[PDB]
RNA sequence: CUGCCGUAUAGGCAG
């Protein structure tokens, strides 16, 4: 693929900020980092998705070719943040791995969702996510700046 | 929370 890169963004356990707010908030800012950057190759997935519980996890994995990632990681857009999360390196993804859409989802939903705050409005808005179904091989699309597919699929592992 | 394509809170999207 284009994008046989990776990294894990880990959330660091806070007694006073339950994941899914860590989790918000790092989705924002990478959020943020996209819209400057730009492009639509770049993707995300929730490796440690519990879809029982309808939590995304621990972990935010970011995909990109291995330049794309460079770019994105070059960049101040964990500046504020840093301090709670645990980086891996950006690596080669294993092989083989099925595929699979990282979508957005609208309308109180059994989904997982981050709640994010609209940059004009101060409105808070839960942008719910779905991990669409394991296929083989990868179709052809994009994604949005929000990482989410707008056509794409990510190497889930 | 708001907004858009759409005859339609069919169905979609964008922040």
């Amino acid at each position: 693929f284009t994008m046989d890169h990776y990294l894990d963004i880990r959330l660091r356990p806070d007694p006073e900020f339950p994941p899914a707010q860590l989790m918000s908030v790092l989705f924002g800012k990478l959020h943020q980092a996209l819209v400057a950057q730009g492009g639509d190759r770049i993707g995300v997935s929730f490796p440690d998705l519990d879809e029982s519980r309808s939590r995304l996890g621990e972990r935010l994995r970011i995909h990109a070719s291995a330049d794309d990632l460079r770019a994105l990681l070059a960049r101040p857009w964990l500046e504020g943040l840093r301090d709670h999360l645990q980086f891996g390196e950006p690596a080669v993804v294993p092989h083989p791995t099925p595929y699979r859409q990282v979508s957005r989802v609208q309308a109180a939903l059994d989904l997982p969702f981050v709640t994010l705050r609209a940059q004009s409005t101060g409105q808070h808005f839960r942008l719910f996510i779905r991990h669409g179904p394991l296929q083989v091989t990868a179709e052809e699309g994009g994604f949005t700046c929000y990482g989410l597919s707008k056509g794409g699929f990510v190497p889930w592992f």
